């Protein structure tokens, strides 16, 4: 349809990304990681914006994950001009201003990846994340992975990823993966709350704070770096397995797969 | 003395290794770690086991830690083949199947350390961990100081660490330490139940998943070897110290240790 | 003509306390000359088997960095040791296990000393925060980089990026500190916690804490380019016209009016 797959609002010194595909449970195709690409490279340029804040559409999904139609017409998922940026435009893309993850629903593999990669989150009460790749053959590709085992305590982290089950905003509140958990329908003003107790702060501060905090240096978080090539290596081995064509096709017949370990 | 050291056997895809010294508190010697060693490298060459349970005999102990006697007598502790595997064959051994650690009983030193070295655990409601060298002259030299900082919140951890004070079953759930805690006596079938949610999943894609969480690149977590030859290092000079022998002396001659920090 | 902070012996263990409790226990180069020799001293005497450091009073633990010293032009540090950072303390890395027995308000710098050290015990009205971000400056006595290892990160992050304090009850819950004790008895209990390791082999306690952080001959190897970061980001961050206006603001009592430059 004739409409833009990711809206960008200014709200004083925000900036407000919301994903707009509500009809695919705000899924990731080329146009949304062109689109939220382009507004947090516009944000990390513009000296007025002091944070980001990004959403989805309506109350049932935050982001579904990678769109799996777009991924069968073969169509590119990643910004055109700077696939580096991975997932949606966003999950390795580093900015100088705090990014908050305002999830609006559920939020399972890719969905929870953008979390992952924000600074801060804020879930309503009938959001849950999780890592649900292992059950489809293939992996979290996008940074889940090496990003879980460092935001929950490792044990709990590892039963998140190897048992691919999923995590209500409530445990996740509890064990500090997330922020705060609101009312659903109020997740974006909850962000907006937040951003606030945030920009009344000074910028310059505020971001240098990031990069320490992160450890990056020109943009880049090096550490991260190597776990980046374990994963695109991981991920492009797994893909020539014959387990890693049943299981989507097995989701794609609501039959359970048959795994052959090979 | 002539049962096998540690039994195993197969459930499904899931390999279930049994320490079996309950009269020695499944304390291991060179013949357990021989046993648990090559029953991991065997879990790891056959395509069909796709988890590993390890438990200790009965409801007392899950693992002793190093048996003394043994020591006393100047014997190999090591798998005869690798002593490079450490530990009762098992916490330097790193296998791309998921290990869960079915915590049956006291789990104090050694055991812990078996247990921090496994991806999951579950333990009974009277079950302990703790890292209690500290208190004898010596340090925890198989993984146990590093691994428990990363395992835990770092003021807590090093708490653990620097008492020698245990931690129960309870706030080891509480922390995140563990995944789960069960009556006395039902650990094995909990830990079975928790290994289905995992070999349910792709074996490639939860193998896969394994590497890219822990950072490991051909059966080796580079980042950890550093903290090995440190561990190692420091183990070794405790050996030769003083209070190294006053510690044992003192509590066999029922008395308060009297430390010269020498 | 005053001393700035008392060093003591009891039993096993070196007690510091920060004594200008008019200051709030802020720090100047008195308090870190004398609290850096203490643990150089701590460091060096075989018989010292724990450390634990307090502020004087039920106000404050620390209230951080001297700001009368800071506009007159003064020295905060150690005067012949500076790579030790704030108070002598925050980069000091030594073989003793210590204990910030936390007697009241920790905010920035104070934060900073219950983070450099081992175990935390802290008072019910004690609390805990980096408002560095609310004065245009930022956490650079190694706040913004522990505190990220020190709790789950995304609330680590929520107290970076907003600067707003924690609660003692709230850190204990987080695994931020140890324990939580009433007003007035931070001490005592401190001297507790240290007893129940002063009764472990000395050898063994210290070889356990350079493991656990990774130290080897006294340095942190993997904390080194952190504190180059931090001193680089905050080195850039003093020449902006907020970094001015921050502490101008807070000394007028007015809302700042950050220029982002
Ligand atoms: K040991």
């Amino acid at each position: 349809v004739t409409r833009q797959a990711a809206v960008v609002e200014r709200r004083g010194n925000v900036a407000l990304i919301t994903i707009d595909r509500p009809d695919a449970r705000n899924a990731v195709n080329g146009a949304v990681s062109t689109a939220v690409g382009d507004a947090l490279e516009e944000a990390q340029r513009d000296p007025e914006v002091w944070a980001v804040v990004i959403t989805g559409a309506g109350d049932k999904s935050f982001c579904a994950g990678a769109d799996l139609k777009a991924i069968s017409r073969g169509e590119n998922l990643y910004h055109a001009e700077h696939p580096e940026w991975g997932f949606a435009g966003y999950v390795h893309h580093f900015i100088d201003k705090p990014t908050i993850a305002a999830v609006n629903g559920t939020a399972l593999g890719g969905g929870s990846e953008l979390a992952l990669a924000s600074d801060l989150v804020i879930a309503c009460e009938s959001a849950s994340f999780g890592l649900p790749e292992v059950k489809r053959g293939l992996i979290a590709g996008a940074g889940g992975v090496f990003r879980i085992v460092e935001q929950l305590p490792r044990k709990v982290a590892l039963e998140l990823v190897l048992t691919g089950e999923p995590m209500t905003a409530s445990d996740a509140l509890r064990w500090g993966l997330i922020n705060e958990v609101v009312p659903d329908g109020t997740v974006v003003e909850a962000a907006l709350a937040l951003a606030e107790r945030i920009t009344c702060n000074a910028p310059l501060s505020v971001q240098a704070s990031k990069r320490v905090a992160y450890g990056a240096d020109d943009g880049i978080i090096g550490a991260e770096e190597p776990k980046w090539e374990r994963t695109i290596r991981e991920f492009t081995e797994l893909l020539k397995s014959e387990d890693a064509k049943e299981g989507p096709l097995a989701f794609a017949e609501k039959r359970q797969p048959v795994w052959k370990a090979r």
